[PDB]
């Protein structure tokens, strides 16, 4: 039986590699404070202040906290990630299992200047999950507060809030208010534990690999095509340029002219920014020259955007302005931090099937030619989907989000998150948690007013999340060696992906998932 | 139903994102404007800069017509300025068009020229009948997931910047489907059609 | 097979539509052109104005070349004026391209 | 088994709409103080003071508190009330179920000017119901102290008192005195929980 | 059942001499502090200081402690050792059994200059064994911190750290980092106890 003197569960961290399954598990220690003094609060930002029309919001901030495991580094050690990306073409989640156990609840009081903390054995916590997705789904927005990458850290559970329809800072009629105490939840004292299971809906494998062929080179280099193209519209070698239509079969000599079955993926352009500083223009174009989408009178920066190659061949230094995910190095400020602090991810590997983010999709004609008028060809900056078009989804990273919730809507086109991940119509239910309020002593004479004086309190405990991943084994006849993800051979001041002198864990670089090759 | 959340506001208002964006390309506060790349995490302060998983539905623009008469231009643009599609040498007005929000917030009076269904009140003539006779339907509720019919889908770059050349961003009037894109179908009405026959063809995109 | 109907002509030629469109934005027949919004039901008279459920397939344009030689321009536009797609710094001619009617 | 380290019950708030039944449930957190320093007290108001003859009363105020859920907003969210009144001609209660659980009992002491509060594990509370209606029935007079409309609020249990026959401020011979400790009650420590069921007598539908 | 008010196990010290077996057992009382403020820390020594090239190392010091019984005087009284070496040519271990029980966990706080210590009933400890030898094996290097020779002493559990490949004070590419929280372990409160059994692989008799 449960009690104050017996542990609720055990610590578990493993990666179990068996066949095509890998079961990763993680346990952490968390601390859940008391938010908003147990109050729901309207929060809003209007254009009245220095804010612009784009930054306005209306919403509510609750007392409730929530768990976010949505980042990969929670479920994989850098070595477990290395086994994954080196040996395997694809992986997708199957089922997860989630546990709260070993709950301590502690009341803290202030006496003069001295602080003291003591167990409260009879206090509870409230934990429910939204299984039916009846709440704003706050995960998948790439917010902070995930379980730490490194198992020895204790983390703080983030506060739960949500945004709703607004006009300016004011609320419209369709604005919703959700009281989270209005769901059924389970109340746990120090001997109780919480668990539930979840099973992912069938989702296409994330493809971890690069194509060994570019999309336009799928041809045979040896043989000509039996198809013809229009090579020359003008009489060649003659003293007069009188036009004549001349046709040719494309072949190894001109491959750019061959007929092709397929087209590159869709293109929505980005601005090009060079890491070398003297090359970039002198001005601030970050917001002005940005690639934005205009929704309901608010210009929203497009980030990261559709999956598009970062740069073409032999340009390392250029990157799309908003196009790439950007991770900070350990201990990076939140405002105007220098380039050296951020870690820019880059897509090299989708250059084959996808257009470069910073260049035009192609060129089309702007006019109908005549003997009088010359042909004029316009550039295509933005290109939607066309039949016979293929593309790769953005690469997942060890620091990046695992999944996102496909919004519930009439229609969607290739519903996969632009941050990368697994688009899910029913993602893992988000788990809400709160400290049940304990009143401070009420007055001796009745008063209707609600009790505003509470015991300062917080709770800590252990959380385990165990995800079962399905693997797609690499089977390939390639003769020569693959590229692998390998740690540096040369000596270092301190080990990568390990604690420093002071005890601070750090991840040196983002690790993309695609080192393997396939035939396109 | 209507969505209680706009598509870009799906974020948590409380918490910052661990992702970074490029906030400022130029040295700030210095006497010289020498360029430097500076990055920032988006947060409650700037939501417009956060990274987002999803994009608004496709956009094929309409002309904007105001019910208040003095605001509209003086000319007949109904046919000329119309949004048309050209099929086999015949220009066919696009009506009602793809599902797109009628108007943005706090504009009641504007409506897309061909964008909305228009029903007549009882006993309305068939030719050049006045505004007061027709009943204009309006989509308020798809403003969340869908772009406004009378405004641009967004803005993209027209050039590759250099120290010599300034960045130039062009408007996107028409936008086809892109991955990670969500939209709502047009609302059915009590007077409107129940169904239509999907033509028999090799292919179709979201056949509604 | 070919379709025996064009996509925009799927309508009934006999009957008017109960839907309205914006026919005229300006006062007609008056000495002053002060704007007024006037609406009309589309019908057999103007079919191009009727409301339609469906749209033509996607379009990625090509350059027009005439078999009659004197009509074409005098220059070599075959490669230059071509419709190309740009993939990884290489311009690749779009051939044959998306399915689109050859000529009207 | 019950204990100091295991919760007595779980939080529940729902409206279950099934057929012709709707089962509404509500959970709140309450705080019950110590009234009258554990004393029964005669209370009365005479015309001797500024009071008039209409405002005179005689009665007793007990230490006991009581629960009042008698207002609708306790059992319905404004949305659940909207489903009710829009879609339905009438409604009447059938049965109710009532629970006390997760009881914390805390002793507070004064030392100089500083206050401190600490669990008392061995202390109890006394909870009975009057099933046979042998007490003055104090509900239905529209007094304050109901469960809050909004589930996140903590509320204070009101004191129980009652009025009896009087002449002026003085008591007549038929005045009754009820000692509430004279009923059987159930005594609960922090691991104990209290529950009972009740079934409404057949009553005509409220006509909405 | 376990609880705060019942002991987990009993004290045992014996030497049972039966035939060709001698079963020695020992019980001690230990105290396990908090090392490194719950931090893993790189530790290294370079030749930059007064150190020479021979004394350089690179490694990590963990929060974890460990038990070392590896010395004989832990398992034998000087009399039990005398029976052994006088009467016998050889001895080899067969199996061992290991137990943690009667766990007290205590939180200590500082107020001005006065110290106070009080039970924390709900706190745990984490105990695992490496059965598969997946850690640096730190025993057998003749370090201090073994159970005392004399049963009445209380001893302090030593901190666990390990050394890895280095070049100077700097780490090379094959340097390994082991996070000890990454193993499955058992978490014990004051009523829980820990035990496991082990059986020695066949080994030649020590020749005495
Ligand atoms: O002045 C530059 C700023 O312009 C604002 O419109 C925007 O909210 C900021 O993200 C930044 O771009
Ligand atoms: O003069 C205006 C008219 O122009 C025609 O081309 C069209 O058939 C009519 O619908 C109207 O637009
Ligand atoms: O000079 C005309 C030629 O231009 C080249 O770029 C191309 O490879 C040829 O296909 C042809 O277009």
């Amino acid at each position: 039986a449960d009690g104050v003197g017996s542990s609720s569960g055990n610590w578990h961290c493993d990666s179990t590699w068996l066949g095509d399954r890998v079961i990763t598990t993680s346990t952490r220690t968390w601390a859940l404070p008391t938010y908003n003094n147990h109050l729901y609060k309207q929060i809003s930002n209007g254009t009245s202040g220095g804010s612009t029309n784009d930054n306005t919001y209306f919403g509510y901030s609750t007392p409730w906290g929530y768990f976010d495991f949505n980042r990969f580094h929670c479920h994989f050690s850098p070595r477990d990630w290395q086994r994954l990306i080196n040996n395997n073409w694809g992986f997708r989640p199957k089922r997860l299992n989630f546990k709260l156990f070993n709950i301590q609840v502690k009341e803290v009081t202030q006496n003069e200047g001295t602080k003291t903390i003591a167990n409260n054995l009879t206090s509870t916590i409230q934990v429910f999950t939204d299984s039916e997705y009846q709440l704003p789904y706050v995960l998948g927005s790439a917010h902070q507060g995930c379980l730490p990458p490194f198992p020895a850290d204790v983390f703080m559970i983030p506060q739960y809030g949500y945004l709703t329809l607004n006009n300016g800072s004011q609320a419209v009629g369709r604005s919703s208010f959700y009281c989270l105490e209005y769901f059924p939840s389970q109340m746990l004292r120090t001997g109780n534990n919480f668990e539930f299971s979840y099973q992912f809906e069938d989702v296409p494998f994330h493809s971890s690999y690069a194509h060994s062929q570019s999309l336009d080179r799928l041809m045979n280099p040896l043989i000509d095509q039996y198809l013809y193209y229009l090579s020359r519209t003008q009489s060649t070698g003659g003293t007069a340029g009188t036009q004549q239509l001349l046709f040719s079969q494309a072949g190894p000599n001109n491959m750019s002219a061959q007929a092709k079955n397929w087209l590159p993926g869709p293109c929505y352009r980005q601005q090009r920014v060079s890491t070398t500083l003297s090359q970039n223009n002198n001005s601030n174009f970050a917001w002005t020259g940005a690639t934005k989408y205009h929704l309901n009178g608010r210009d929203s920066l497009v980030n990261p955007g559709v999956a598009m190659a970062t740069h073409k061949d032999d340009e390392e230094r250029f990157f799309p302005s908003s196009g790439v995910l950007m991770f900070g190095k350990q201990g990076a400020g939140k405002d105007n931090v220098d380039y050296s602090s951020v870690m820019l991810t880059s897509e090299e590997e989708i250059k084959t099937t996808n257009p470069v983010a910073t260049e035009q999709y192609g060129v089309v004609a702007d006019n109908l030619q005549q003997q009088n008028a010359a042909p004029i060809v316009g550039a295509v900056n933005s290109q939607g989907a066309l039949p016979g078009m293929v593309w790769q989804n953005r690469d997942v990273y060890l620091q990046g989000p695992i999944w996102a919730k496909i919004p519930h809507t009439d229609g969607n086109f290739h519903p996969s998150p632009l941050m990368g991940g697994f688009g899910l119509k029913h993602p893992p239910p988000q788990i809400l948690i709160k400290n049940t309020p304990v009143p401070a002593d009420p007055p001796t004479t009745f008063s209707q007013a609600k009790l505003a004086s509470f015991i300062t309190q917080y709770s800590t405990g252990q959380v385990s999340v165990e995800i079962e991943w399905e693997l797609q084994k690499e089977n390939s006849k390639r003769w020569n060696p693959e590229i692998q993800y390998t740690s540096n051979y040369y000596k270092s001041t301190n080990v990568d992906f390990a604690v420093n002198t002071d005890g601070t864990y750090s991840e040196p670089r983002p690790i993309g998932t695609r080192y393997l090759t396939r035939n396109l």
